[PDB]
């Protein structure tokens, strides 16, 4: 009905109309005495991806940087072994959480299916050329180095559009474009609540929307509850986001949010 | 802004615009060897009402019947001691969950502030005369002895309206009228999801709306999860309901739903 195509992720396909797709956030704790690839840290990633697969995750999101400061070179050595292990061992598409072109390239060559850019191709535009060449889905998230909005939503849609132009000029197909309001980036707590309240506006751009609100500090600001007490707050934002038409949510609490998403879907008629 | 009055509950007042008001469901386990008023069962009610007061409840809902079969006379002897204890010991308005006129009368004379009728004044119309005389708020819930809908929402609004006419003919003031779509009553699981999806229609009638979905079996039907596993499902329905404009939610999990309601409120701008 609403999407006339599926997200093609190489060996896996995501239907955009069936259900809200849960992206599970891989927790990625490095080893303190290693250069990446070590058995403790790879095995904890795989076990965690398996747990999230079993809890209802549709996508595993994997990042090079969320303890120790790393170079691009060191970010590659962490993330590449984990992508190879998770993709061998867990049958779910993987997104590689990076804004760097070379990191994105290796992550796909190592098995990643979707690029997840927090800089919307703006930090490193060549990443869109990476997405264009491998023919992968790429998430362009709203971000900026300031909070000088004239009008938050208007500006956010303008900024997303500048990202889409970079992606398309680089030969990215419309079907590989997912957008994200980048909640928690370049935004006051009041702007975050404003974006949530007005999220349906993003639908005019014609692309699927991913929302990432999980455990973020605007929830803490409303509830006055620390990061480990943010499950109900996150739930509310997942529910509002599915009701405003988002196709994906990016969450830590996969069991719980799958359940809320499934109920939300049944009620709104998706 | 949306309500130009507050709910007057005798000594307590509820602002309809500030926040979603949480009604907490008193669990009411009778003593098996007693005629009501016993210390084990009164003390467990008070302790539970105190716990819910502390978790964010705005209203305590108290029912005469939810183990052993009771007469009207026996329903009065259970509920009246608990209302006296809870109202002495917990500073929150109490709603008396009954459809019977005489039960409602004693419950108010014993300290209850709001009448909560699952039969919308239809089982015992004289209850509206009770509400009219004591000048209490009365909740008229959608119910019927069949599921022969021509058109669910149209019919539900027609039926609510027949309840409002009984309440008003009896001298109930518009400001003491709260409505409820009676989710889980006279409705298939698919009709329940249909009512949830179309809940905002109830707003045309001009009264505040209370939603009661907590742990109900339509959640179980969607999620295939038993009553103790319905917290995330309930959460979704509370979130959708606040987003569709409900003023009250009636819940068992008061801590959790207060948190979701508070986050929902911050996002929608209530
Ligand atoms: C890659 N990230 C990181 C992030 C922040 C924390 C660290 C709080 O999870 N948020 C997001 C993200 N990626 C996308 N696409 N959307 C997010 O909201
Ligand atoms: C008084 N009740 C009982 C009830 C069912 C269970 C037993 C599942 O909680 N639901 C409701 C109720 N009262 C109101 N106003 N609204 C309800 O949804």
């Amino acid at each position: 009905m609403k999407w006339d195509y599926d997200l093609r992720c190489g060996e896996y396909t995501l239907n955009l109309n069936e259900k809200t797709l849960i992206m599970g956030i891989l927790n990625v704790t490095p080893d303190s005495f290693s250069d990446g690839g070590s058995y403790n840290e790879v095995d904890a990633a795989v076990r965690h991806a398996k747990e999230m697969r079993d809890e209802g995750a549709h996508i595993i999101d994997i990042g090079g940087e969320s303890f120790a400061k790393v170079s691009v070179e060191e970010e590659i050595k962490r993330v590449v072994p984990m992508i190879q292990a998770v993709s061998k061992e867990v049958k779910l598409p993987i997104s590689i959480d990076t804004y760097k072109a070379e990191v994105a390239k290796q992550a796909i060559e190592a098995g990643a299916h979707i690029i997840n850019d927090i800089w919307g191709a703006k930090a490193e535009p060549k990443i869109a050329e990476v997405a264009a060449h491998y023919d992968v889905p790429i998430i362009l998230m709203h971000n900026r180095d300031n909070m000088n909005y004239r009008n938050l939503m208007a500006d956010m849609i303008a900024d997303l559009y500048d990202s889409i132009k970079i992606a398309k000029d680089a030969g990215v197909r419309d079907e590989n474009i997912i957008l994200d309001p980048g909640i928690g980036f370049a935004k006051t707590p009041e702007q975050n609540l404003e974006a949530m309240r007005n999220l349906e506006q993003l639908n005019v751009l014609g692309y699927p929307v991913l929302l990432g609100t999980s455990r973020k500090s605007f929830i803490g600001h409303v509830l006055d509850l620390p990061v480990e007490e943010r499950l109900e707050g996150t739930g509310a934002t997942v529910c509002l986001g599915i009701e405003k038409g988002c196709e994906f949510v990016r969450v830590h609490d996969v069991k719980e949010m799958s359940r809320m998403a499934k109920m939300m879907d049944a009620m709104i008629g998706k």
